[PDB]
Protein backbone atom coordinates (compact mmCIF):
# COMPACT_ATOMS: atom_id res chain seq x y z
CA UNK A 1 0.00 0.00 0.00
CA UNK A 2 2.02 2.91 -1.25
CA UNK A 3 -0.42 5.53 -0.49
CA UNK A 4 -0.43 4.46 3.12
CA UNK A 5 3.25 4.40 3.01
CA UNK A 6 3.54 7.89 2.18
CA UNK A 7 0.95 9.33 4.10
CA UNK A 8 2.00 7.65 7.10
CA UNK A 9 5.21 8.92 6.95
CA UNK A 10 3.36 13.04 7.02
CA UNK A 11 1.60 13.28 10.80
CA UNK A 12 -0.31 15.69 9.29
CA UNK A 13 -1.73 13.07 6.20
CA UNK A 14 -1.90 10.42 9.25
CA UNK A 15 -4.32 12.34 11.07
CA UNK A 16 -6.29 12.90 8.38
CA UNK A 17 -6.40 9.40 7.49
CA UNK A 18 -7.24 8.57 11.45
CA UNK A 19 -10.32 10.73 10.78
CA UNK A 20 -11.30 9.47 6.77
CA UNK A 21 -8.73 6.77 5.55
CA UNK A 22 -5.70 6.56 3.38
CA UNK A 23 -6.77 6.78 0.05
CA UNK A 24 -8.97 9.60 0.95
CA UNK A 25 -5.99 11.15 2.99
CA UNK A 26 -3.40 10.82 0.33
CA UNK A 27 -5.94 12.25 -2.03
CA UNK A 28 -6.30 15.34 -0.18
CA UNK A 29 -2.59 16.02 0.32
CA UNK A 30 -0.94 13.78 -3.01
CA UNK A 31 -3.71 14.25 -5.64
Amino acid sequence: EPKREVCELNPDCDELADHIGFQEAYRRFYG
